[PDB]
């Protein structure tokens, strides 16, 4: 199995959601990006895995789920099968990376992914071990009633640029962003 990762956009007040929707107008070439970064193998015959847990999973148009071209991971400890359109499903993010190990898995998966919930990332963030966030920032206030939790600047370290990332200012309807990566290894 390759890297471990967390993908995320943000507002300025750090939210990431609002009633399990954007909080901003959808952006479409942010969008893009992240389904470059999150579909983009590096090794033949693999896909990339996709974590998340079932909030986010259901805050996605149905036309959208599964994310196509990856293998999708829902985590929950109360349902007791996928959903509907997912292939895995695991109690807890400690569970599924178990599980990427195991036969039906381990030849399989790529990249890992975390999109979400703010929980999802705040575990991620906080074990240790190797691992990026890919971070765009979006650079305006929005109401929100959903965070993504404190990055460590001591422990994560924004790299000064990336393959495949652009460096500078974007903007799509009037809302300038940009991308950013952070890496730590502890
Ligand atoms: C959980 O699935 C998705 C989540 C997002 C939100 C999102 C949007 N942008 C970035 N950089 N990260 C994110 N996590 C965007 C997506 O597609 C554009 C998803 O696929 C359906
Ligand atoms: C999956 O890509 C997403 C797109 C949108 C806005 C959106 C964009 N297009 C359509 N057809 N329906 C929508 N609700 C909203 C989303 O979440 C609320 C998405 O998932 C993160």
């Amino acid at each position: 199995v390759g890297s471990l990762n967390c993908i995320v956009a943000v507002s300025q007040n750090m939210g990431i959601g609002k009633n399990g929707d954007l909080p901003w107008p959808p952006l479409r070439n942010e969008f893009r990006y992240f389904k470059r970064m999150t579909t983009t193998s590096s090794v033949e015959g693999k896909q990339n895995l996709v974590i998340m847990g079932k909030k986010t999973w259901f805050s996605i148009p149905e036309k959208f789920r599964p994310l196509k071209g990856r293998i999708n991971l829902v985590l929950s400890r109360e349902l007791k099968e996928p959903p509907q359109g997912a292939h895995f499903l695991s109690r807890s993010l400690d569970d599924a990376l178990k599980l990427t190990e195991q036969p039906e898995l381990a030849n399989k998966v790529d990249m890992v992914w975390i999109v979400g919930g703010s929980s999802v990332y705040k575990e991620a963030m906080n074990h240790p071990g190797h691992l990026k966030l890919f971070v765009t920032r979006i650079m305006q206030d929005f109401e929100s009633d959903t965070f993504f939790p404190e990055i460590d600047l001591e422990k994560y370290k924004l790299l000064p640029e990336y393959p495949g990332v652009l460096s500078d200012v974007q903007e799509e309807k009037g809302i300038k962003y940009k991308f950013e990566v952070y890496e730590k290894n502890d």
